[PDB]
């Protein structure tokens, strides 16, 4: 499946995001409160455009090739970064929403964010080779503030609330903290990079990774009595 | 006019969404009150996008042929796509701040009318026919979601107000859940899906969707006393 | 450096663009207060943007050739529009926050913002003559209503504040007024419309245009006693 084997990993992350979103849908079914139900909607979302990302690069929808100013020929799914560029800042709302930051901060951070991952594409998609490292440079010099950021700005927001709260906001954190930054490692070592891995490696990397990110993360917040 | 006579419903759709403007521009020159004013600019910008958007296609921009692994060929007016993005979400937002919904009703919505949007894009663009009808599958499931929350959340949220409000929620209800559910079976029937109408009687049809969709619409909401 | 030696402007944009966004995150280490810390996170923001994007167009990414119906080929730099997508958005957030405008009618100028970019990306991609300056006047037509509304809704907003916050805004206005309406005549001179420059002309105006609107607005607002 795909280009060397890789669907395989497309098609259990499709499937992996979707059983996350039924999960998520059949938890959230009798919820009444306005503010539990914003979790559930925004986190039933996620897992929803990642599935669907999934299955349309399953489908080649969301694969070109690039031929890098090398003669290097990179298969590029760049529906990832489509599916990061809304994925990502609600994940950064679900957590925001939690730790009781303004509406300020949680812009902030969603701003430093789509730079991430829109430098992030430029570095994917570019032909030179120097940009390509380049860009990658400025898109982890961004992840690296917007991290800080959020144990900076988020933690000092949720200073004040309860311990559950408290709690379940250092968990997520740190899901984020570990799992956010393999991303530029991953990209760094796949074929986008120095191709220590292949394609099917690479696949593989994101999609455990996604699958923490988005549907590990959605578990770990839905779950919580902070919410409730 | 266009691959085979469609640009003459493309020429009346720009002209029918410019007299719409036009008329709702006159219709909001002396108003003063804050909120309504914001119904004015609202409404005012879905027929500007439209008639932007159909002009476009009129000239061709925003036409591609797409080579289906059927060997069948399409030509995809992928500017409705773009068009659609932006005001749907302005559509919703119209009847949500009529019905007086929270921030997080409309924004829920609105993610999920983006997630609809997307979807349908990539039903329309993707070669792998079993890929047209999954996306074409997904984005109809979304729709029905959506339909359903309208009727029941911003329903509920209007439920509490006068009973010109009540009335004209009620209108524009009617007219998103006719008009819009006709969209699918559109797709369905027109070149992009089952092939039963040539791009000729597929761009009529679009044409008098939209026209409905954003200015009848757009027309039964401003002479509203609702908003006055 | 570039198709026709402009790269030099692409490099020198990249660097002015840079030292700007660096000395706003200088000038702003210390601060505390919540909306003076909101004025500079989005006036380092926008440089950031426009020095990713410029060092873009410097490696040739976001550049693409268009051949017209005319037989002319242009060099059509569109990694542009979209840097212009989010920082002129962004330039109307800050001025509007500056003026106390409500909410709703920054969302207003927003919003014919965005047609304004995107009506202009038409004009710029379009292969058909008539349809290059039919979106270049629709595009310049928005600009009009919307340095009007500038002027007149954030105007209004802004009179009953302090003299230090009246006059700072006059200022930022007056910068706007000036240097946005400068744009669609540098399109019109340039390769895009009447080639009467070539692009390395075309791209030195954009480069100081781009740098007075976002570098020398932000040093005049960062300054300011009215954010203090
Ligand atoms: C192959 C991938 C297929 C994806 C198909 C998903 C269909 C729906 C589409 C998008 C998900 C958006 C969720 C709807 C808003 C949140 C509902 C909130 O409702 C639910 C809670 O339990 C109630 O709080
Ligand atoms: C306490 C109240 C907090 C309210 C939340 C503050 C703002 C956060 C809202 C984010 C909207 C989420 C939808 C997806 C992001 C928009 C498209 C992509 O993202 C955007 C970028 O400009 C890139 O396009
Ligand atoms: C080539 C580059 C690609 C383009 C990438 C687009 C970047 C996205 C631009 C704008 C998105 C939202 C920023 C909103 C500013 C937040 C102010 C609120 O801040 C406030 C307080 O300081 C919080 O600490
Ligand atoms: C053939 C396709 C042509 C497309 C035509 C584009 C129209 C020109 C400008 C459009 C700006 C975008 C819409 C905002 C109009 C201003 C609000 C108006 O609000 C205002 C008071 O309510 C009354 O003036
Ligand atoms: C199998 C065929 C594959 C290639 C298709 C043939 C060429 C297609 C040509 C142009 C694509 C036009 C894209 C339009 C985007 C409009 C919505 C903008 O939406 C965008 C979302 O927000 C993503 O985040
Ligand atoms: C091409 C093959 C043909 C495929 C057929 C496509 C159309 C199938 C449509 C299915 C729509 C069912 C969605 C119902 C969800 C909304 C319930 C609302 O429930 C509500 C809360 O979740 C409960 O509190
Ligand atoms: C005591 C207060 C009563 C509550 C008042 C709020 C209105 C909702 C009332 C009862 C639930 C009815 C669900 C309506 C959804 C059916 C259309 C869903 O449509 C569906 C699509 O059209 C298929 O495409
Ligand atoms: C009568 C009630 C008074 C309400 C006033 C209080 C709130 C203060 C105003 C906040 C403005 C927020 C506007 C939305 C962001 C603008 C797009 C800027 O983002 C940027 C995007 O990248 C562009 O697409
Ligand atoms: C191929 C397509 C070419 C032509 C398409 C036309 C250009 C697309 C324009 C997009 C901008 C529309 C989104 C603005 C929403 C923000 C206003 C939100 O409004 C709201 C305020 O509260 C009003 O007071
Ligand atoms: C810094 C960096 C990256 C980081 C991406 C991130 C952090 C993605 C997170 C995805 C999640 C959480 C999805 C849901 C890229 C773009 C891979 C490559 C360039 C450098
Ligand atoms: C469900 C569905 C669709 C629905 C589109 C809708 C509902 C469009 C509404 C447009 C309006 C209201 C424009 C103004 C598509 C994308 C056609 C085809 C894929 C399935
Ligand atoms: C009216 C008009 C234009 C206006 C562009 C503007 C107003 C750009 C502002 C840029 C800034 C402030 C960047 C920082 C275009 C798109 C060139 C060409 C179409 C006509």
């Amino acid at each position: 499946l795909g280009v060397e084997g890789e669907g395989i990993w497309l098609a259990l992350g499709t499937i992996g995001m979707l059983l996350g979103m039924l999960y998520f849908i059949a938890d959230g079914l009798d919820v009444q409160d306005p503010r539990q139900k914003e979790f559930y909607v925004i986190t039933i979302l996620i897992p929803a455009i990642a599935a669907a990302s999934y299955l349309s690069m399953f489908f080649g929808f969301g694969l070109t090739e690039v031929s890098l100013a090398n003669g290097r020929v990179v298969d590029v799914y760049w529906a990832r970064y489509a599916d990061w560029l809304f994925t990502t800042p609600l994940l950064l709302l679900d957590i925001g929403l939690l730790a009781g930051a303004s509406q300020r901060d949680i812009g902030a951070l969603v701003g430093i964010d789509a730079f991430m991952i829109v430098t992030g594409l430029v570095a994917t998609l570019t032909k030179v080779v120097v940009a390509r490292y380049a860009f990658w440079t400025i898109s982890t010099i961004s992840m690296v503030f917007l991290l800080y950021y959020l144990v900076a700005v988020f933690g000092e927001a949720v200073s004040d609330a309860d311990e559950d709260t408290r709690s379940t906001f250092n968990a997520l954190r740190n899901i984020i903290l570990v799992t956010w930054a393999i991303y530029p490692v991953a990209w760094l070592v796949g074929t986008e990079g120095l191709a220590l891995t292949g394609l099917y490696g690479e696949t593989l990397l994101f999609m455990v990774l996604d699958l923490v990110a988005k549907v590990g993360f959605g578990f770990i917040l839905l779950r919580s009595r902070a919410i409730m």
